[PDB]
């Protein structure tokens, strides 16, 4: 069992690459038999669904403290084992009911690919290229996408799971599959209810969750993932991890005159000669200058890339009069730095402070 | 204010036909000004959204005891009036926020087109041609669709509103519109929360619901709808209305030997020489024979049409021994009739009885 380490690069796999182990191919063979469908239709409906699911979730974990591959493997187990158990209780289950249950068990947690993290597509060095939009398709739609970073989000977006799930299910199901589900309104209704987690399928899905299910498959392999270093961002990764902990335990002034971090309605502002310098000056034994940490932060969030629209160089605008009375200015108002549009990538373990002095 | 009468035919309109009144064209002009968008983009994003919305909901009421056109008119008012009020409180609202709020207010109740009724597409006489699948597109996708019947459903499907809404919103929004919403995760999050009814937009949407909103538009016209008679089904319509009331007040044996109505897992069975004959024999002053009422029921539910897959001629299979001891049989087991796959079109005002003797 392998876990993601903050800041490492993950390779992208094809669904063929993720499904190559004999255990996954035996599961597909067993699903075909449970499906009651001819081979052409099993391939169209079930096989295509699995491949599109795996391509989409890749090796992402169900939650960030869970093992890699857990999203795909728990999906596949829930689907095959629920379907097997249900059939054993209801031998008359129709082909449509079977597809409905399988797809519900498979896709149950698919929204975790959206809410738990943002995915930064990078080059082999870790430089940001673009941010994955899961609603436009899987990572593999772009044949040049080879590596990505997992950027954790606060728990704030978990509230949207009930809205995201139905969208992503229709996005991932073959068109003919979704059309067939809509051809019976009672099945469709119970399928949509099943997908809502927290109807005829509620009992078996519950048994699955309490590990009380009779399974065809006990376990699925977790293939080894060669996580790689991110040399072009490493100091910026250490900076970010530090900033997250220090915000999580109120170690940093935010929104005051003194502080190098400000929350405005447009996001979280990180002032260069503020929060970055503070980090340098706190850590006297780490071998990096402000220039390099700031540049690497630029590399990490795509500050030079037009695709990185959420992360940009900004300047914000009493302060001078203060330095004249309390300092030596008596002998520019603007503050210089990086704006991150979604503070949930920075405040990942407590409340986002309210917007509160400097403006654009 | 016009209300739907059970069993009448509704004409189909084009969005151009539904939006022709000056008040709707003035609302669109005002929306363009509130949008902050150039004309090309307003047309792509807002105008296309409205036209696709109206085409989809046609003159359907928000609820079956509400006026015709109420779905489209409350949508349009909620959208324009919420957007106007919000802007007046937040003059800095971005173009994306404005589109988000407008689309949320517009589409809020769009799932009512799916859950409140089934729509039977008919010919000018009222003969069933096919059943509308709202997930495949609006009625006007088929250029031959000119008339339809509204077939009320029980309240059972209201539980699915939270799942149906997000699907139908993505289905109806221009692709570029949905993509733009997904480009900011905080806006997207608050938009999805707004769409969930029962975030930055919750306050204005609430004001709308409690009629505490400052509006640009007070009212929208309800165009007159020429509802038409359904001669090829009229006796079947009276039958159905009668069957619904009698089930709603336990006036009919169901699931017993004696009764002409049975609930099996596959739906509600209506026996020809049972429930149809009972109706004839209860109503000695209505001028119709069993043959005509049964045939017209066939016309109503498409029993001769392959598109009417939910409604079919069936035969189900003690009874003979009973007639030998208690009748004159001593001097076929099968029962003949119509199976309706979704009992929520028959039991529209109480619980569906449990499946309980005869089988396929």
């Amino acid at each position: 069992n392998q876990f993601y380490k903050p800041g490492m690069l993950v390779p992208v796999f094809s669904a063929a690459g993720l499904l190559k182990n004999g255990r996954y191919q035996f599961l597909l063979q067993q699903i075909e038999t449970l499906s009651l469908l001819p081979t052409e239709q099993y391939a169209q409906l079930y096989e295509a669904l699995v491949y599109r699911f795996v391509e989409f979730v890749q090796v992402l974990p169900i939650r960030l403290d869970e093992p890699l591959c857990s999203l795909m493997n728990e999906g596949l187990l829930r689907g095959v084992n629920s379907l097997n158990h249900y059939i054993q209780n209801h031998p008359e289950a129709t082909p449509l009911e079977r597809y409905a249950l399988f797809s519900a068990g498979l896709l149950l947690e698919v929204a975790h690919a959206v809410v738990n993290q943002k995915i930064f597509i990078t080059d082999e060095e870790g430089n940001f290229i673009k941010q994955w939009n899961p609603f436009s398709g899987p990572l593999i739609d772009d044949v040049e996408t080879k590596h990505y970073k997992i950027m954790p989000l606060s728990s704030y977006y978990q509230r949207n799971i009930p809205s995201i799930t139905p969208i992503l299910v229709r996005q991932l199901l073959p068109d003919e599959g979704f059309l067939w589900l809509t051809s019976d309104m009672r099945v469709f209704s119970d399928w949509m209810q099943a997908l809502r987690d927290d109807g005829r399928f509620e009992h078996v899905l519950q048994l699955f969750k309490h590990k009380n299910i009779d399974g065809l498959f006990n376990t699925l392999p977790a293939l080894p993932v060669n996580l790689q270093d991110s040399p072009a961002t490493a100091h910026a990764d250490a900076f970010l991890n530090w900033l997250k902990e220090a915000l999580a335990t109120n170690q940093i002034k935010v929104n005051t005159s003194d502080a190098g971090v400000h929350v405005i309605p447009e996001g979280v502002f990180l002032e260069k000669t503020g929060i970055f310098k503070q980090y340098i000056d706190l850590h006297v034994n780490v071998p990096v200058n402000l220039f390099t940490v700031y540049q690497q932060f630029g590399n990490l969030f795509g500050l030079t890339k037009l695709s990185g629209i959420d992360y940009r160089f900004e300047q914000l605008f009493d302060a001078l009069k203060r330095k004249s009375k309390m300092g030596f200015a008596g002998l520019s108002p603007t503050r210089e730095g990086v704006l991150i549009a979604d503070p949930n990538l920075i405040f990942t373990r407590g409340e986002i402070p309210s917007a509160t002095y400097l403006k654009l």
